[PDB]
């Protein structure tokens, strides 16, 4: 078995949390710690390969950087977390990225974006924009959604992938 570090990251709202409680507990945080070190770690089967995930949650801009450099560099991938309805997520998903570069201090970083929130009536951001960012950093783009909860574990699982390639 082996230990991937999943460092996931979000603008508050994005759905960050939201993916990571579903890919541990499997369900819509009703009442869960707001933000919290308490990370956790599941254990699944990459292509049956039998592997532990530590997925890191890490709070929401609430003014802790200085942590940010101890978990970014104990991260094995980073996943961006974006809302297709929210445009303010799209926005500091691209500055979050430019964190990342600095850390690893290389822009070869295995990471992924999704597109939570994928059941709403309401997107602003369409795929054509998400995978312009996917295409520039060369990083998949997946989309899944946290209420519907539609192929969330396939853009955690993506993730490894990217590791796994480098
Ligand atoms: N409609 C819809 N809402 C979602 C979806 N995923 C999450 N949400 C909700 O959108 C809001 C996102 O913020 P929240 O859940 O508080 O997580 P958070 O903001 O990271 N917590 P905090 O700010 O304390 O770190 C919550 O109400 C969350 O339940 C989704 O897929 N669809
Ligand atoms: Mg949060």
């Amino acid at each position: 078995m082996t230990e991937y570090k999943l460092v996931v990251v979000g603008a508050g709202g994005v759905g960050k949390s939201a993916l990571t409680i579903q890919l541990i507990q499997n369900h819509f945080v009703d009442e869960y710690d707001p933000s919290i070190e308490d990370s956790y770690r599941k254990q699944v089967v990459i292509d049956g390969e039998t592997c532990l995930l530590d997925i890191l949650d890490t709070a929401g801009q609430e003014e802790y950087s200085a942590m940010r450099d101890q978990y970014m560099r104990t991260g094995e991938g980073f996943l961006c977390v974006f809302a297709i309805n929210n445009t303010k997520s799209f926005e500091d998903i691209h500055q979050y990225r430019e964190q990342i570069k600095r850390v690893k201090d290389s822009d070869d970083v295995p990471m992924v974006l999704v597109g939570n929130k994928c059941d709403l009536a309401a997107r602003t951001v369409e795929s054509r924009q998400a995978q312009d960012l996917a295409r520039s950093y060369g990083i998949p783009y997946i989309e899944t959604s946290a209420k519907t909860r539609q192929g969330v574990e396939d853009a955690f699982y993506t993730l490894v992938r990217e590791i796994r390639q480098h």
